[PDB]
């Protein structure tokens, strides 16, 4: 790459919620290998990031890369009107059987967010079938599900932003977000979402929500006895719950689905980034029969989505290769030694002036600070150090590939307390 | 592929807008090369769709495979928060060099529907960016845009099935297909029902947004090209937005590079897919003027609130690149012209049949409307016994086959389009 390259992607090529008025320094990779980036320049950055939760199996892995390129061999693509294929059902039979028993519909698409858009015609279309005028999705604050329209609508309005579409997002129900730590449970914590329940119960679709993880909307860490209170109340009121777990799916968080922390079943599961080991985009829906064949005996004979991509055979083959390395189990012993490694080594950031707060689960820390990141500053100062950690806010976290070794874990938890002893790299 | 694996993918595996209770017959695919799909049983298909248009250059495209391989060996996907990469910048220098002048800003994304979603919240925040109350959309009857709520709120509503979503759905504005062929003659009459609704709400409209020259999905229809040029005028004058939505139409398949070099316009917002990966993989991109997403910028935000977790996916940007490097020699010219000469020369025929209500052919599409819906299950398995991959819809028996194809592949494909409508076996 050129200066003239990276010049080129300054003013012409948009980057994720980011100024083209104002843009901040990227810095352009030329490859990657186990849990390094290598840059134009030479330099290897241990990975914290994952490439945000995707890469839970680091970069060109010899098994995915086999498995890819055996796929190409075959057929990159083909269309999933009226034909069906090898990888597909391989997939749908390792995501039936690891997930909840009566999770044993499922629906593939391209995204994250067109997964969440899929799970919400799910409930509409239910609904619709049954003839219940029920068009309402119950959520908490602080929550992210997406950035289409639809998945946009049960975001958080405030981290969202959703004074910028006022008008043109249906209203939804956000409840308090959860504030028992994943710590005590308090009761008093209910009340929110139990008042609106019961002004709303006649009127709603479905809740929905990230089990114990919230994500993007400030990387909280919530007690698991409220999935088991919702999973109730749901059941109480026939209602049905989406659990969104394009984000906590496939080890995490320490179980194989953070459901499993309160040992419950949603009636629809959504997931993405990590499915395909972070090697390219595709996503699924997961749901019940009940639901399944309740909307294909509606006025519509049929489910009404179906993306061109969908079912894609090479996306499909990458997702088997990384489910079969998960297989084995060893992920499990994995991310519990990250988990110690993390608490151990990110507690002294408690002791730092610039921190609000610090929590770990599975292979997630976060170190909260009281002032925003400098974002320009501090990206270098990451770079510098020799790793990648891509903060955000007052979010300084990290969520590092399972093969991750200790020494490189250290040089990032390293980095992350040396960024947070003083004012430097912060406010902007 | 056993038969118990046939089994398992009616059970379980969601297809495109398809029963989960009164399935149909799907057929296995285990590998595809050239211009055909091979069957697990050997049986071998001269591929008609391109597996929904995408598939320009066929499958197992030695210079698509080899772009592929390549780039899993230096990486398969790396996040393009804070970085950037050689497959992205020279895929973006390839769209801005190929489209109009105006374009220069690229904002790459999963799949059409997402790239629609994004064309659409270009719209809404550029005007919120201004201070201008435009929250409205102005679309055409017949049109199609994706499967995700923004998507689904520009599509035509009695097509698309509206009445599911009823009181979640933004109600946007439906101006009449347009009537005047491609084939034809123009007729200005065609512009009073347009005209009416600008007139009546242009202060509130976004932006327009439409297929230019050929509806896909919403009826295989062909329009002339005055109303692109009367439309970009209009909106120039009333300083509304214009979507293109080349999802389907771009990359050469209507005979020109871009549908909207028909009526020697510019959008200034475009989206692409289908084709810009040749199929292999999915990929989209969005992209707009530099007034466009600078005063984006400069609202609230201080940015353009998207960013998908794949974005800028290196594998598919790879592949994306080496599809246009093919295009860049200028051969699918010629190859599409061929084509055209063939469509019009070979269903000429069909016009007689008695099943027959249209037939119609731009480019590399070739499309026999019939007077009675076909009957899938029955005409899928004639056509496979011809030896052909043809997927009708409702009333359309359409082609639209990649440009690869031989003279002779054409031949069976057309000899079995019109043997399939000379009497009513097929039908209903
Ligand atoms: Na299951
Ligand atoms: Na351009």
């Amino acid at each position: 790459m050129t200066t003239d390259d990276l010049a080129f992607d300054q003013r012409h090529i948009l980057h994720p919620f980011t100024s083209m008025t104002s843009p901040l320094p990227v810095y352009p990779v030329v490859s990657a290998e186990g849990c390094e980036l290598i840059l134009s320049d030479g330099r290897r950055l241990v990975d914290g990031m994952s490439s945000w939760w995707a890469a839970i199996h680091g970069y060109n892995h010899p098994q995915l890369n086999a498995a890819m390129k055996s796929q190409i061999d075959a057929m990159s693509h083909v269309m999933f009107g009226g034909i069906t294929h090898a990888p597909a059902i391989e997939l749908c039979r390792k995501l039936v059987a690891m997930t909840p028993q009566p999770l044993e519909c499922v629906f593939l698409a391209d995204s994250g967010s067109v997964a969440v858009e899929v799970a919400m015609k799910m409930a509409l279309q239910y609904w619709q079938a049954k003839g219940e005028a029920r068009q309402r999705f119950l959520t908490f604050r602080n929550g992210y599900h997406g950035d289409t329209f639809g998945a946009m609508s049960v975001c958080d309005p405030d981290n969202s932003m959703h004074s910028l579409w006022k008008g043109y997002l249906p209203e939804n129900l956000f409840a308090p977000a959860p504030q028992s730590r994943m710590g005590e449970w308090d009761e008093r914590d209910m009340v929110g979402f139990a008042r609106l329940m019961a002004a709303h119960r006649h009127e709603i679709a479905a809740v929905i929500i990230e089990p114990i993880v919230q994500g993007a909307g400030g990387m909280r860490m919530y007690h698991p006895e409220w999935l088991k209170r919702i999973r109730k109340i749901c059941d109480r009121e026939g209602i049905l719950l989406i659990a969104d777990e394009i984000a906590t799916g496939f080890g995490r968080t320490g179980k194989l689905f953070a459901c499993e922390h309160a040992e419950i079943a949603p009636d629809i599961l959504c997931l993405g980034k990590a499915l395909t080991g972070g090697t390219m985009t595709l996503s699924a829906t997961l749901t019940t029969r009940e639901v399944a064949e309740t909307i294909s005996n509606g006025e519509a004979g049929c489910f009404m989505h179906g993306p061109t991509f969908m079912g894609n055979p090479l996306a499909c083959a990458a997702a088997n290769a990384s489910l079969a390395i998960l297989e084995s189990g060893d992920w499990q012993q994995q991310v519990a030694d990250i988990e110690v490694q993390l608490r151990e080594q990110l507690a002294p950031a408690r002791d730092a002036e610039m921190v609000a707060d610090v929590r770990v689960l599975g292979a997630i820390g976060v170190v909260e600070t009281t002032h925003p990141v400098n974002m320009a500053a501090l990206q270098k100062f990451f770079v510098e150090q020799g790793v990648w950690i891509r903060p955000f806010g007052k979010l300084i976290y990290l969520m590092p590939p399972y093969i991750i070794l200790p020494q490189q874990l250290q040089r990032l938890t390293a980095a992350v307390n040396r960024a947070v002893q003083d004012e430097t790299f912060f406010c902007q």
